[PDB]
């Protein structure tokens, strides 16, 4: 993977290169106005070392932060998602994986329409990277998920069980 992150808004201003993570970019970049994907999938970061909220970016060009869906231009660290081959995600009613399950292996944009529950309280990634949306439609605070057990919501970092959308984390 390649971006290029601009410190002003339209590709404009100082600007710094990745091929990897970057868990500091705050020597190199004192905000993030603008970023061009070349190649891979990106999870921005306002905070160091991959925390505070989180912002999903494919292939393309971001001319303002507002096209990320990103609250300010805080970029302080980055994350190349490694490529996953295949995509399935167990959602549970309840904390550790009791109540109703749905399991998906592809994209959708309202949680509800499929699943009458509007809190999500354990989930399994059982294949791929995916990103969790708080809101249907690709809307509000993002969590990027990777394989693995999430016994409770506090488990992929957010604040409450609220979950609207998700989406594979894929190129193409």
């Amino acid at each position: 993977g390649k971006i290029t992150l601009y410190e002003d808004r339209g590709f404009q201003g100082r600007h710094y290169e990745c091929s990897s993570d970057h868990p500091n970019l705050q020597p190199y970049l004192s905000r993030c106005n603008s970023a061009s994907v070349d190649s891979g999938c990106w999870m921005l970061y306002e905070q160091p070392n991959y925390s505070g909220l989180q912002y999903f970016l494919r292939r393309g060009d971001y001319a303002d932060h507002q096209q990320w869906m990103g609250l300010s231009d805080s970029v302080r660290s980055c994350r190349l998602i490694p490529h996953s081959g295949s995509h399935r995600i167990r959602l549970y009613e309840r904390e550790d994986y009791r109540g109703q399950m749905i399991e998906f292996t592809e994209d959708c944009s309202c949680l509800q329409d499929r699943f009458r529950f509007n809190e999500i309280h354990s989930l399994n990634v059982l294949e791929g990277s995916w990103v969790l949306y708080e809101l249907s439609n690709y809307r509000g605070r993002q969590y990027l998920l990777m394989p693995g057990d999430y016994r409770r919501y506090q488990d992929w970092g957010a604040t409450n069980a609220r979950v609207g959308s998700l989406r594979r984390v894929i190129d193409f």
